[PDB]
């Protein structure tokens, strides 16, 4: 179908001007790596770029990112035209100049920064009236190049004299500039993202189709999630990214006014949408106008409420309006909204993990200049309970911190700061972990849903009850089909029961790192906390959560809290009934096998489990989990002594059959205490060895050597003697015959 | 509409209000639909506004002046009739209510069908199944399901055959079609069930599906057909149908089954209630709701009753010996009161289910209330090999098994038992099955034959190997004890 015209969408790469193609495409279009081809695109305006090769992207996708695609004015999802043009020519000094009316911290000699080290090494094609950007002073600058010696582009080359001139002319008027965000400045959010992405697509840049069948779109969409979670940047992202004119709404400023005028600000705001369709329509502080009606006293709130609803009704008959809400959790509002037909979608935005945070980092640290000692993997994997919002405080702090020490001292009085000494300044991991320790306000104290990194090589034995975990949760998800051919039905629930300390917590997340699952645990003290409290409508609120959540895994341990707290295994006048386990029963009867939310449980005392939970359609496979052997105990030790030094003298093996009827905390411990044991001789060793010269004045004396960087047998044979036995052999007898009774 | 008039103020709602009802009355024969009446007219415990007062006045009025002009009738909409004022359910208001309850597989059938009119389909619908699995959904869950699903396939195939090639027309616009993969994404990410509540319906279960039991059929046909058959039989006589039995016996006898065969049998609807709510009841200390229960019986007549666990609240306050106190606790009290009171005619049976007779309040067995006792025993081997057949007769087996061995093998199971040995097996084929395909699957992977294929159904039906190897794990479940603790209560009646 005149294979010329192809598709964009985004790119991995940081710099600017290159397309990377689909591999299975090389000579249709005849052209490798090392020639620059021409795009087309709207208004009669074109680009040229260098190619690379890559296998992830489709075949009908070329990767390009912002800068390279405003200028075609090609937005993504739309279709451009790709020639080859080997016929390539060098300019002379293509005449380049800053675009705008002023640019922050601008003079004197920009060019040898924003413009020299960008071209070099380089041999960027360019084309006059290009608005390629180039980073740099933590500033991002863009230059249009104006004018162009040869035509219609050129390649940069080393040999061009360079033009110094540095004047603001003003943009112009009609290209939207570049300093709206877009998909690329958001991380952490990827699956939300393409869910509102594929859900509010069509009806934007296809309406005419809408109108060619007869189908109902979405006409109210719902985001809950804390405060600082990128949702008004999602809205104002989704908006810039489709052409779909973007109206904005606070709750404050209408319920700082009175009824005539907040009550006709509203409509005025919803006519005005109406005009500029497709348009979409955000709202924030929702909870401040709509509240449920218990917390709602004057006639006037309970009056801005109707007329809310009734435009929301009256919002489906007209025009392709998209209304979009936020607020912080799904309950804090009125049930009425949550219909069909004002707000029936809803999404949740949750938290990042340390990948999304890494991830915003690097969008935060862009402009910054960093040093070599950055690691900002150890910063991510340190930084529990931040958002997006504590990460670019924190971000902001650390460059403070250095910048304030160092020029107070270094310009105050020498001369007026300029831009060279301003971006001379690097930044430095201290001053991250000063700003990361001095100042942790964590937002964040609630639940925790995400993929887990714990994997099975963690694990030391156990490999049937691997094989019998895979059968459970694996086969179900990847072939129903074979459960449908026949009459079984997968059981959803299991239980194990065991000696203390022998890896029950570790499995429940192996599980979900094996099959890419979320995972959430629940712990006895939240389960104590609910019965003290009497709070248990908690309980539906978990379930939600692993409803909206799925594929995931509910874990539960210290099951047998409750039943210990009120008396022991002869307990307090009653029965082994309670007010959680009923409702937790309640709430599992009552739910679909097709959401594929598989339920754990763990405990050491299954006799005093109430049996009514072990009944068929719930809790019903059971798994003994014993303590570890010889041969898993050379595993467990060679876990976890893979992340410290070691020396070769140790014999594991002698260990480990010196040791009977232990378990992988006992062990854990050992490998903790010699640890201590190693670092306290360093320390010794080290302030006796500074302190003893420091009284003979000799300048020069360094026999610099790690005192002890591995550990010997004698730490370890020191550790052996307060190393003990944890469970007594009556708690295995007693798991023994509760094993055999069955 | 209620917000419309709520989005006012006084005198323009309540000039409106009159307006409509005096239009209302010039267009007879007029009907006024009213919906979101909670939003104008609750309870005046949860209003406090003078004027929220003030604009159901008007609406009462309104309401009695009705009966006396035109012939303009009134319906009004809401959740549940106890969220608005009682001074509407008066005698010339709002004398007839009407309950609309959940639509069931048939119901939910139909309206895919409805919702599936214009649009184009594949040969693989087979919309039983959906209904089957659409649990909870309602008229817009379906609704908006049927146009997801559509939403997927046209998404996906337009975007890429046609954003270039030519503005897309009427042809290809219509030479899509719809399959039963976009309906199953749409149906299991997109599974926004509004519906938790109780349930009301005919159930599927008969006859056939029960093993044995013949005797206690005849039994409780006796008690239930005979009544609403031939009413002037009884009349003829003295004697008036009791309503209520009670089923005690050992675990997993089929007792919650004959109360859904019966139903099914009579065609009446039925009720479930299981033991988890009446402890939430109990330590919530909300008995009102027990009403509700019966209310809803009473709205659904004919109609079972059922309840299980009975003994679940005797047992969570101590066991046999209990804690200090009575056998007498909160809600059956209150299940006695209600069931006092309660007219023979509505015809609305009641059915209890126990495998702890002894701890039950005697004051619930008296007459006038649950009075006959029915004894489910352990299945027999003539009754093992119907439950046996009943159970496999979904999947597909062998003809190498022996049915009646494997039933004269056991003594003293129970169903669950039974049914928990053909699910081990058939767990053990499919895993079979799965490992043999895989392993197919590997191992010519490496062999590069464009061209093979020995497809063969590596185990499509089982046999005795399976059934003889879950046998291993298979043992009783019923103490002989338990057995013997029943039969003596069943004698020293
Ligand atoms: N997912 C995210 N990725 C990157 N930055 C984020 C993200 N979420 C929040 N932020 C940061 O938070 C700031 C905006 O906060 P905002 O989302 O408006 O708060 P709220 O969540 O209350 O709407 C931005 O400066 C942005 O850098
Ligand atoms: N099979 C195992 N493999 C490796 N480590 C184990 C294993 N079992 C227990 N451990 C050790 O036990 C510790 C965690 O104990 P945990 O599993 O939480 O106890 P419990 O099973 O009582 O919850 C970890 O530090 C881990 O090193
Ligand atoms: N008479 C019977 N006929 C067929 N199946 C039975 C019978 N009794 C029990 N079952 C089996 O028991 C299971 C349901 O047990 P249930 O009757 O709920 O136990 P309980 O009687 O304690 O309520 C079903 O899967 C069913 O196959």
């Amino acid at each position: 179908n005149r294979p010329n015209r192809l598709i964009v969408d985004e790119a991995i790469n940081e710099d600017n001007s290159v397309v990377s193609l689909s591999q299975p495409k090389m000579d249709e279009l005849q052209l490798f790596r090392g020639d620059t081809v021409l795009l087309k695109g709207k208004k009669r305006r074109e680009a040229v770029c260098i190619v690379l090769s890559d296998d992830t992207c489709s075949d009908e996708k070329i990767r390009m990112n912002r800068v390279v695609r405003n200028n075609l004015r090609v937005r993504l999802g739309d279709v451009i035209s790709i020639q080859p043009c080997p016929d390539v020519k060098y300019g002379k000094r293509i005449h380049v100049l800053p675009i705008d009316d002023t640019v922050e911290g601008i003079t004197g000699n920009l060019f040898e920064v924003y413009l020299k080290p960008y071209f070099l090494e380089a041999y960027r094609p360019i084309r006059k009236g290009d608005i390629f950007l180039v980073r740099g002073g933590m500033r991002a600058v863009e230059f249009k190049v104006v004018e162009t010696d040869p035509s219609p582009y050129c390649i940069v080359a080393p040999d061009t004299v360079i033009h110094c001139e540095g004047e603001p002319i003003k943009r112009e008027d009609e290209e939207e500039s570049l300093n709206e965000v877009g998909y690329d400045d958001i991380g952490g959010c990827r699956k939300q993202l393409a869910q509102i992405k594929e859900m509010v697509e069509l009806p934007l840049r296809h309406p005419a189709l809408f109108k060619a069948i007869g189908v109902k779109p979405p006409r109210g969409i719902l985001l809950y999630g804390p405060p600082g979670t990128g949702k008004t940047l999602i809205a104002r992202a989704v908006a810039n990214e489709t052409g779909a004119f973007f109206f904005l709404i606070n709750g404050p400023e209408i319920m700082s006014k009175l009824a005539g005028e907040s009550e006709s600000n509203l409509r005025k705001a919803f006519e005005e949408a109406e005009k500029n369709a497709p348009a979409i329509i955000f709202i924030d502080e929702l909870d401040a106008i709509a509240p449920k009606r218990e917390k709602t006293h004057g006639e006037v709130e309970r009056r801005i409420v109707s007329q809310l609803l009734t435009l929301m009704d009256g919002l489906k008959q007209r025009a392709h309006v998209i209304v979009m809400a936020a607020t912080n959790r799904p309950n804090s509002i009125d049930p009425a909204l949550r219909r069909f037909g004002r707000f029936d979608r809803e999404v949740d935005i949750g938290i990042p993990d340390a990948t999304g945070r890494l991830e915003i980092l690097q969008i935060h640290t862009k402009n910054m200049k960093l040093a070599d000692d950055v690691d900002l993997e150890q910063v991510a994997n340190e930084t529990h309970g931040h958002v997006g919002a504590d990460l670019a405080a924190l971000c902001s702090e650390a460059a403070l911190q250095a910048i304030r020490k160092k020029m107070d001292l270094i310009d105050l009085e020498d001369e007026t700061i300029d831009a060279e000494v301003m971006n001379s300044l690097a930044v430095t991991m201290d001053d991250f972990r000063w700003a990361l320790s001095q100042s942790n306000p964590s937002a964040l104290r609630e639940t925790v849903v995400e993929v887990p990194q714990v994997t099975w090589e963690d694990i030391g034995g156990l490999e049937d009850v691997k094989r019998e975990l895979q059968e459970l949760v694996q086969y179900p998800v990847e072939h129903p089909d074979k459960f449908l051919k026949f009459g079984m039905t997968p059981s959803k629930g299991v239980l194990f029961y065991g000696p203390p300390g022998c890896g029950k917590t570790l499995l429940a997340k192996a599980i979900a790192n094996e099959c890419q699952a979320n995972a959430i645990s629940i712990k006895g003290p939240e389960l104590l906390t609910m019965w003290f409290g009497e709070s248990e409508a908690n309980v539906r609120e978990i379930f939600d959560k692993a409803r909206q959540a799925a594929p995931c895994v509910l874990f539960f341990d210290e099951l047998d809290s409750i039943a210990k707290a009120r008396g022991g295994n002869i307990g307090d006048g009653g029965g082994a009934a309670d007010r959680v386990i009923n409702q937790i029963l309640t709430e599992m009867d009552g739910m679909s096998t097709k959401k594929n939310v598989f339920i754990i449980g763990a405990t050491n005392r299954p006799d005093i489990i109430d049996p009514a939970i072990l009944r068929p359609g719930r809790l019903d496979q059971l798994i003994y989990i014993p303590l570890p052997d010889e041969k898993s105990r050379v595993a467990i030790l060679k876990a976890n002594l893979r992340k410290s030094p070691v020396a070769k003298d140790v014999d594991l093996e002698f260990l480990a059959k010196m040791t009977n009827g232990f378990s992988g905390a006992d062990l854990t411990e050992i490998c903790q205490r010699a640890c201590k044991l190693a670092i306290r001789e360093s320390i010794e060793s080290e302030i006796r060895r500074e302190r003893e010269r420091q009284t003979n004045p000799s300048a020069m004396e360094v026999e610099e050597d790690d005192p002890v960087p591995e550990i010997r047998r004698d730490h370890f044979e020191e550790a052996m003697r307060f190393a003990r036995r944890s469970v007594s052999d009556n708690d295995i007898r007693k798991y023994e015959m509760f094993a055999q009774t069955l």
